[PDB]
């Protein structure tokens, strides 16, 4: 699995390896078509391809597939849910192996758990919620039933403070920020992660658009996303959205052997992909 990565031991955060595909020149399928086929979210498409159209990916065109990443410095047990670059990161206890997984969102620094875990979720919407729906003659019950046409997909993991990891029934959302609903993840991945992940499994949202490394060999990367709460505007360049450094990223980024140029293209650029400083 292109998305299951073997746990180096020496301390090294950086995993993967990046694919290039073409574009067929008879290609009808949007761009959620290819994030699907390759587990990733839209928004990393779009970030790590300039210019590409969502609405229909240019045929003979090629496409960066950003499978090489940097793991997020948190320890590596249980779930780590990084929401600036729509990742859920799984690291079992019976693997020395982490799982990177795409998800949608609709908390940005607390550790939980999975108290949990259903096959089936029923759904039981806000008083708010309903409130609007009953004024528009929509029908919504207190509880809607499982199913196929149940909001939160056919698992759910329930992580506390009314939270939960679920599905979708849906045909996009998985890597946009969305209203409703808590961390999304596509029928394949969310069923995954209910086969897989035990009650009592240690979760922890981050939120941490850019990340560094030191490894082991003395090489160096950065890997820069866009914040959060980045709109279209800010994304295309119409607007600025502001990054800034943390420490423990500058840990790596001011060392003396790093090519700032490298640092401040990847800060405009926010491509997603690792990148090397050294």
């Amino acid at each position: 699995n292109a998305v299951t990565y073997p746990l180096p031991t020496d301390g090294s955060r950086l995993v993967g390896q990046n694919q290039v595909i073409t574009i067929p020149d008879d290609n009808k399928q949007p761009l959620e078509y290819f994030a699907a086929k390759y587990q990733m979210g839209l928004s990393n498409m779009l970030e790590a391809n300039p210019g590409v159209d969502t609405y229909l990916p240019k045929g003979g065109s090629v496409l960066n597939i950003p499978q090489q990443l940097i793991l997020p410095d948190t320890v590596h047990e249980g779930i780590i849910i990084n929401s600036a670059e729509m990742r859920l990161y799984y690291y079992p206890k019976g693997t020395n192996t982490v799982i990177v997984l795409p998800i949608g969102i609709g908390p940005i620094n607390w550790t939980t758990k999975v108290e949990r875990k259903k096959a089936g979720p029923t759904w039981t919407p806000t008083a708010k919620m309903h409130a609007e729906y009953a004024a528009a003659g929509n029908p919504l019950p207190a509880v809607v039933p499982a199913g196929p046409d149940n909001p939160m997909g056919l698992y759910a993991l329930y992580i506390g403070r009314l939270y939960a990891i679920h599905g979708t029934n849906a045909n996009f959302g998985i890597g946009l920020r969305v209203s409703h609903g808590c961390v999304r993840l596509r029928n394949d991945d969310i069923k995954f992660l209910f086969e897989n992940v035990p009650v009592g499994t240690r979760v922890q949202f981050i939120d941490e658009p850019v990340k560094a490394t030191t490894e082991p060999d003395g090489s160096r990367y950065i890997e820069v996303h866009n914040p959060l709460s980045t709109t279209e505007a800010q994304f295309q360049g119409g607007e600025i959205v502001p990054i800034t450094l943390t420490q423990p990223v500058q840990a790596v980024t001011s060392q003396s052997d790093v090519d700032q140029n490298v640092v401040e293209q990847a800060i405009q650029n926010r491509s997603g992909m690792p990148v090397r400083l050294n």
